[PDB]
This record gives structure tokens, sequence and C-alpha cells, in this order.
């Protein structure tokens, strides 16, 4: 038998809150950069790196971690994830002294590790607790909810924390905000004690039905995944679109005061304005997947948008007109941010009936390990030849992107599952 459980919103609504905490305290070290480095007399790279180190430790740990979460369950990885998000909230708040910077990097790699229970996870939820007709309308929220994190990140430290000369003023500046994402960590670690369920009493749709039944090797699962010629692919592909996100979104700021100086207070509304249309793309990417189950004609479409929105915002980033910028940035962040969403529950439909875990966690380590080479790249050639060649870095990129994704056969399994009937 078959049922929908009316808590499956209530389950999405505190992964996506506490998902936005984690999220948050990814971006909470750069949005107030130039003040970090005056209270910890520390550089720039230093405080890049505490939003950098999320990217490189997801890397050789998500392998573990997508083990832990078949044997042991998703809610084990909810807690373990909701505590080391609260555990390292906390600690970042006994680093309130201009001399006690290594606790920060010690309390961010602990949120940073948070992370790997996090970011693989939203289509594992999504499948456990939604059903057929709304599977990927959660995911997408998962995703909105990870990236209003970001959103929140840019206008909330400013205010919080003023950038005051004075050091013992500007601790207790930081102090507050500590408390309070620690406070909101430790209350959402305390829903998801007793909110967050193993498992719905009654399966949501009859793809997850199934797959009880046709779910022994953890590497045999690995190995199955790349003898799949399409989810390669698809790997391929969401690495080099996500991972142009991260590269774009990490150097919009410094490409915009190279054209526009004094703009620094506009080149962070832009860098929200690529986060707030971000959101409203992922939200239409979840509703209108699920309405017309196109999967594999959407991930072409929106991947082409994303290659147009690039090359339009290239070349009109240097005519010198600001607001042509806000919307290529809105443009490119609608359809790059709904990608997530798309890549993920296509990656499901390829890859029918292994994990979810793994299925869109490989997505995930393509995703940082492009996004890494490319921000280290596109930031070798700006410094280098220019920002249009970094630009064009990733048009040309994006362009190959294109062509391996018309080469991935519509095999949408789980859909096959569905309709079996
Ligand atoms: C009066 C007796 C009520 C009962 C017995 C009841 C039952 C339930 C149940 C069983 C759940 C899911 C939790 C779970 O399955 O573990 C739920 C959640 C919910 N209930 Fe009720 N309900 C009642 C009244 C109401 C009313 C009047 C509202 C008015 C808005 C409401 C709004 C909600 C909402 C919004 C959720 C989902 C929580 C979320 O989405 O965050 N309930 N309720």
């Amino acid at each position: 038998v078959i049922k929908v459980s009316r808590r499956r919103w209530a389950v999405v609504l505190v992964f996506s809150c506490y998902s936005m905490c984690n999220s948050f305290q990814w971006i909470q070290y750069g949005s107030i950069n130039n003040i970090f480095m005056h209270f910890y007399g520390v550089s720039a790279f230093a405080i890049d790196w505490l939003s950098m180190c999320y990217m490189l430790t997801y890397i050789p740990l998500l392998l573990p971690v997508a083990w832990l979460l078949e044997k042991f369950g998703l809610r084990t990885i909810a807690l373990t994830g909701s505590a080391l998000n609260c555990l390292g909230a906390w600690v970042k708040l006994g680093s309130l002294k201009p001399h006690l910077f290594p606790v920060t990097v010690v309390g961010q790699l602990i949120c940073s590790v948070a992370q790997v229970f996090i970011l693989g996870m939203p289509s594992r939820i999504a499948s456990v607790w939604f059903g057929a007709n709304e599977v990927s309308t959660a995911c997408s929220v998962a995703v909105f909810g990870n990236q209003l994190g970001i959103a929140i990140g840019f206008l909330v430290p400013p205010v919080l924390v003023p950038n005051i000369e004075d050091r013992d003023e500007l601790a207790y500046h930081i102090s507050i905000m500590f408390y309070i994402i620690g406070g909101v960590a430790t209350l959402l670690l305390i829903l998801v004690i007793i909110v967050f369920k193993e498992k719905p009493k009654y399966p949501p749709s009859r793809a997850q039905s199934l797959s009880y039944a046709l779910t022994a090797s953890y590497l045999g699962s690995i190995a199955r995944l790349f003898k799949n010629l399409n989810f390669v692919l698809l790997v391929i592909t969401y690495g080099l679109n996500a991972g142009a996100f991260y590269a774009l979104s990490t150097l919009l700021n410094r490409m915009v005061i190279w054209h526009y100086p004094g703009e620094e207070v506009n080149a962070g509304r832009i860098g929200l304005t690529i986060v707030i249309a971000g959101m409203l793309g992922a939200v239409i990417s979840g509703i209108w997947l699920d309405r017309s189950k196109t999967y594999k004609e959407t991930t072409l479409v929106v991947y082409i948008m994303t290659l147009v929105g690039m090359v339009v915002y290239t070349f009109t980033l240097n005519l010198g007109h600001l607001w042509v910028v806000f919307i290529t940035a809105g443009t490119m962040g609608f359809f790059m941010t709904g990608y997530l969403p798309l890549g993920f529950e296509f990656a499901v439909e390829l890859t029918y009936p292994e994990s979810e875990g793994i299925s869109s966690g490989l997505l995930n380590i393509s995703a940082q390990v492009f996004g890494i080479i490319f921000t280290i790249s596109q930031g070798q050639i700006i410094d280098n030849y220019g920002t249009k060649p970094g630009n064009i870095f990733l048009c040309v990129f994006l362009t190959l992107g294109a062509a391996l994704t018309a080469f991935i056969k519509a095999d949408l399994r789980r859909q096959k599952a569905n309709k079996e009937t």
C-alpha cells in the first residue's frame, strides 16, 4: 500500500531551515570579510578559505558519508548534520579574540564537515518523504532553503556587525551574530531530534516502494554508477554548470569592481540578485519538472539558457550599463540555480534504483572539483590576461557541457517504475 504523510513538509521545512543555517555560516565570513581581516589580523586569503574549505572537504569525505547514510539511515545523517552544524556554531563563539583565529578554522571545519551531510541529501529527503507528483518540488525547496541561507548571509551580517575600528566593541557585535547563529542551530537541532523520522510509515510513491524491495557491496553500487554512460556524462556536465556557478558567484564581486569602480554597495546587490532570483528559479524548476516530467528536454534547454546567459553576461558587462549586469546576473542566476534541483532529479532518473545520496552526491563532488578548479583558474586568467578571457573560459567550458548534455539518453528509469501500474 502507498500513502502520503502530512508531516513531509515539516521534515523539508526543518531540513531547509537547518540547511539555511549551515549555508549561512559558509558565507558569513565572506559577507563581512573586510571586517574579519581587521579583527583577526589576517589576510583576505585566510578568510576566503573559510568559505573555500566547504568545497575542499566535500571531495574526500563524501564517499564515507554516503556509506553512513546507507548503513545507518537518513535520520542519523540529519542528526549528525544538525549536531555538527550546532557544534560548529558553538565552537565559533569561543573565538572572540584577535589572537584566537585558529578556533574559527576548527569551528568552520566542523561546519564544513556538516555540509557533507547536507548538500547531497536534498534528493534523498525528497525521495523518502514525498510522492511521485511532488518529489521534484521537495528537492527544489531544500535547494531553495540552502540558497536562502546564502541570500540571508549577504545582508544580515553587515547590519549585525558594524565596521567599527574599536576591537572590543567589534568583538561584542560579532559575538551577537554567533549567539544568534548558535541559538538557531541549537533550536533547529532540537527540532531535528523530534521532527526528523527515519522514514514515513507508508512509502510515498511506487518508485520508493519498488526501491525498498530491489535495494550488497557499497563499492559495487559505486562501480555500477560509473558503468552507466548517461550518469558519467551527467556527472561531468553538472560539474561544468554548478562548478561554473561557484566560480561565477565567488568572483562576481571582484569582476564588477574591475569595470564599475566605487560600486561595492551595488556589487553586493548584484551578488544578491543572482541569489534573490536564484531561489525563484529553483522553485519554478521544481514545479515545472513535476508538471511536465520532461527531465531530459529541460536539462538541455536550461543548460543552453545557462550558456546564452553566460555569453550575454560576458559581452554586455563591458558596455558600462549597471542595470544590464543586474538583468544578466539575475537571469543567469535564475537558470544556474534552477539547474541544481534539475540536475539532482535528473540523476535519480538515470541511476534508479541506486541510492539517491550516492547519485546526487557524485554530482556534488564534480561540482566542488570543477568549482575549485574554475575559481583558481578563472582567478588566474583575470589577474593575468583580463576579465573577458576569464569569462570566456567559462563560456567555452559551458559550451562543452551543452554538447555532452545532448548526448545523454532520456533513460528515465524512475518514471518507468511509476508508470508500471
Ligand atoms: C485539531 C486537531 C489537529 C490534528 C489532530 C492535526 C493533525 C496533524 C498531523 C498528524 C500532522 C503531521 C504530523 C505527523 O504526522 O507526525 C499535522 C501537521 C500540520 N498541521 Fe495539523 N492537525 C490539527 C489541527 C490543525 C489546524 C487547525 C491547523 C491550521 C492551520 C493545522 C495545521 C498544520 C500544519 C500547517 C501542519 C504541517 C506543519 C508544517 O508544514 O510545518 N493543524 N497536523
